[PDB]
């Protein structure tokens, strides 16, 4: 068994300290161990996102924004935790596609079937004024040129919508697939626990603060980094089991997932956050429908 | 007569202390007061911009890539003024319009008969490569949505390009004249002696440290601002005469003027700053064939 001694997991891109020759027969390797994983990926990083904004006092009142949000059915536990603490909260969920019944007849949340363009964010613009914006993207087309396009988007979404902050679909492309160096907003490179086996996908997460953007260069040398420390990640760490992680799973992931569940807001109070994770894990998978 | 006491004279946007309602009869008022008035602003301007980056060292060794540079008659000023200082730099002057002849000849100087188009800056960038860009842009294409235009090119003549600093052309849209809400790169709005009479045009001065890019979001509000600020300029002060300015013009734009020439580098040593000025401005009017 590939066993270890860990004080903290990964939280973001920038602290994985080491890298990896990419193995492109890694590709053929089974992608996912757990059923739902997709939607368990989504909520975590989206309960930790919000709970970050709960923190810093920006939540309550906002309207999210989510764009690329079907099914979504994970959505709805997110609406429902929030709900219960009593943040105070408008969901608009915009996808071309069909949203999980689950999600119908809240008046809290609105459900569009529309494919957003840029013409389009300024009418939801028009229409949320004078509400607090906060921007959910997972919209997704991929071929290097599919991607620019998503991340140009993002942009404009921000742009447009003007949010008080925002979390960001973010996969670097290929090194060997380069076509041109590009910008992102500036934000916290989210890594997330149960993303498919060797995905080199993470969540941008950003607040905007005065009435400034900040963004960040892309060039194909940042490609050949992302792909090497998120080749080592995926190959090596997460593959870890952390023997002094008592707790009744320890693999890798569980502890990444730990960490970020241990920053969630709850009602009940627990004596240990051994306690709370514990509960908030039991409670996600148990919604979710994972054993 | 209109008569005061300055200590200083406004350099940027955010000094100027006071604003007036806008006057539309102060468009039918006599624009220009001096000959060829345009170059001198425009050789004030750049002169002040690039002894700054020599000031921070990041000049000696660049290629200046000037677009909207035709037909570029007080860049051979600029050009000689650097050259004859010893600061090694190659000049990339690019137009669709022709250069003025006293440009030629000069081994240093390249001219490019080419609008640019975003294509055309990606040429220029892998041709450059791997030299240091120092981007100045005064393209003009007017409507608001001309602006816009102008103001997105310009833009990306940095995402492409990225240069190490830039100046670029900066006059916001009129508030009764408003499309939408735009990004402008973050920088100093540098405040323009000689520029016309009732002009709200500024220089934005930029330099680029590390990989990132910050952009300011510009609205109609700012636009209102940008009107009574810059009508309150254009109005009162720069029809006051400094009489506490100790110099052969006590205009106002004659002792912000001196303000921006006292900042260049000479060869010459003087007793004094009011002798270095008197001599860089004989020069420059000698050069320019103004009285
Ligand atoms: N411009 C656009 N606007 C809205 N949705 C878009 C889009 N381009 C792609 N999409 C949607 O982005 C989605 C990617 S899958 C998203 C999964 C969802 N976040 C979940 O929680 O289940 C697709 O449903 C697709 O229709
Ligand atoms: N895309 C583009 N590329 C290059 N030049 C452009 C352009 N769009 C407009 N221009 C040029 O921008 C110029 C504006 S006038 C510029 C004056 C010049 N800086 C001087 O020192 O004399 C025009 O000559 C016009 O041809
Ligand atoms: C992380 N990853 C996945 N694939 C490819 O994506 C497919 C679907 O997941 C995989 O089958 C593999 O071919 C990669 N290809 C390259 N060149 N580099 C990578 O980092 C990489
Ligand atoms: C600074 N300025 C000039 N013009 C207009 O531009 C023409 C050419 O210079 C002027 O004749 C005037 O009509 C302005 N119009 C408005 N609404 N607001 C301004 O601040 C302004």
């Amino acid at each position: 068994m590939d066993v270890v001694s860990l004080d903290k997991p990964f939280m973001y891109f920038e602290e994985i300290d080491n890298e990896l020759d990419y193995e492109p027969e890694s590709a053929n390797e089974v992608a996912k161990k757990l059923p739902y994983q997709g939607q368990l990926k989504l909520l975590l990083g989206e309960l930790f996102f919000l709970s970050k904004l709960q923190r810093h006092g920006i939540l309550d009142g906002a309207t999210v924004v989510y764009i690329g949000s079907a099914p979504g059915t994970h959505i709805r536990y997110l609406r429902d935790h929030f709900y219960n603490l009593g943040v105070i909260i408008k969901w608009m969920l915009i996808d071309g596609r069909h949203h999980d019944p689950i999600l119908n007849g809240l008046r809290d949340v609105t459900l569009v079937t529309r494919f957003v363009d840029e013409e389009y964010l300024r009418s939801i613009k028009k229409q949320l004024h004078p509400s607090k914006i906060i921007l959910i993207s997972d919209v997704r087309s991929p071929s290097t040129a599919d991607l620019l396009s998503n991340y140009a988007l993002q942009n404009v979404m921000i742009s447009i919508l003007n949010p008080v902050a925002s979390s960001l679909k973010w996969r670097c492309p290929f090194p060997d697939q380069w076509i041109k160096d590009f910008y992102i907003p500036h934000g916290n490179k989210m890594l997330q626990p149960f993303a498919p086996s060797y995905s080199a996908e993470m969540r941008l997460l950003s607040i905007y603060t005065g009435e400034n953007m900040r963004l960040t260069r892309v060039t194909k040398s940042d490609a050949v980094n992302y792909q090497k420390k998120m080749y080592y990640l995926n190959k090596i760490v997460r593959n870890k089991v952390v023997v002094n992680f008592d707790y009744p799973n320890q693999e890798y992931d569980y502890f990444h997932m730990y960490f970020m569940l241990r920053t969630v807001y709850c009602n009940k109070t627990f004596p240990t956050t051994k306690a709370k994770v514990l509960f908030l894990q039991q409670s996600i998978f148990r919604f979710l429908n994972i054993p």
